[PDB]
């Protein structure tokens, strides 16, 4: 029976909140976050992975422009095709398009595949967050109410399914009746609740949270 | 000799902070803000003017795409060419592109002209804020540090002169040595210090604040 609450931070599967600065690498942070959790689940070790690696090395090949944007799914693809990604420690974030410095010497994780969840299914998404781990998602963040959020459950009447900002669902619960998704952002500790936003859940796929959900799996890392 | 500090709010020339919602109408808010001040200076009455008027009616002919962006200068142009703009009360903000609904009977201010200030001149900008009134400016606000500002003087090392966001300089001063521009934003009271951000001043045209400054006048 799915529990009332899930917080993957409690189970040591979520790294410190990152700060993307002026570089539009929200997709890179969403993807590394999801795989960070799958890494902790397989190896028992929590290691920040290199978002910089995805900005530098996951480019033209499918459809990523580094600091000018990209997709979580194609970021997973690159990790499969390269059979690796470097630790953040070995390949630190500098918030700019640099030349590829990928190689397997400071490799910290791999990826065998990734699963796209069905559009708008907030009951499926809840099952995935409970039983598989954090889930990469897009949200609609066009609304100043999003960047201004400080606490509580976020409900924006004017929100849409036309998502534009990659983030990571690390859990779910209820604040005194009001049901929510626990979302890790890449805007540093000063955004929302130490870098998290609780977003309205079971309220009509609010801001398209359940529009484009994906999670990677590590069948055999070495 | 110009004063060390200026805050146009002290002299009742600045309306409540507005909230643009999902519509990229920052330019429309910047323009009405500047004219709001000139209106109070001429008539002695503080009246919120219609940003929605500029979004609906200052469009293709003025190089403006409503909720997808525009310029304060061409917004002023439209007010001159239309020979007025409606009050916010008569023509409320709806944060979407509507068809023009301008009515001359609810006209609340006019505009005889506008002055573009020279690129990067933070000494000229200071002279205009001191002697003329609040100044419409563009800033670079692409940086999460900008949206997330809570208090103090804003300095972002990664900031550029590639401005993307219309705001209004309502004054200047220094907080404990650090010189600043007092900037009114259109993101409601919960942004920054009740809707204001103090931005680094005399620090290399920081975030292109002095890149494209303009102010309107109501002459005759
Ligand atoms: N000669 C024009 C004068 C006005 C202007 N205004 C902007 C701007 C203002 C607000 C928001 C986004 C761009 N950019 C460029 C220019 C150049």
């Amino acid at each position: 029976i799915l529990p009332d609450s899930v917080d993957w931070r409690e189970k040591g599967c979520v790294t410190e909140v990152k700060y993307q600065g002026s570089c539009g690498a929200c997709w890179a942070f969403s993807a590394v976050g999801a795989l960070e959790a799958q890494l902790k689940l397989k190896t028992g070790k929590l290691v920040s992975l290199s978002a910089q690696n995805l900005v530098d090395c996951s480019t033209e090949k499918y459809g990523n422009k580094g600091c000018n944007g990209g997709f979580m799914t194609t970021a997973f693809q690159y990790i499969i095709d390269n059979k690796g990604i470097d630790s953040d420690a070995s390949y630190p974030y500098k918030a700019m398009d640099q030349k590829c410095q990928y190689d397997s010497k400071y490799r910290a994780a791999t990826c065998s595949k990734y699963t796209e969840l069905p559009y708008g299914r907030e009951d499926v998404l809840k099952e995935a967050v409970a039983n598989k781990g954090p889930v990469s998602v897009g949200v609609d963040a066009r609304h100043p109410s999003f960047f201004l959020y400080r606490s509580g459950v976020y409900y924006e009447p004017s929100c849409t399914q036309n998502v534009n900002h990659g983030v990571l669902v690390v859990g779910y619960g209820d604040l005194n009746g009001k049901e929510y998704w626990l979302v890790k952002n890449s805007w540093g500790h000063n955004f929302g609740e130490e870098g998290y936003i609780r977003m309205a859940r079971n309220k009509g796929n609010h801001c398209g949270i359940a529009s484009f959900p994906s999670y990677p799996e590590i069948h055999h890392h070495h």
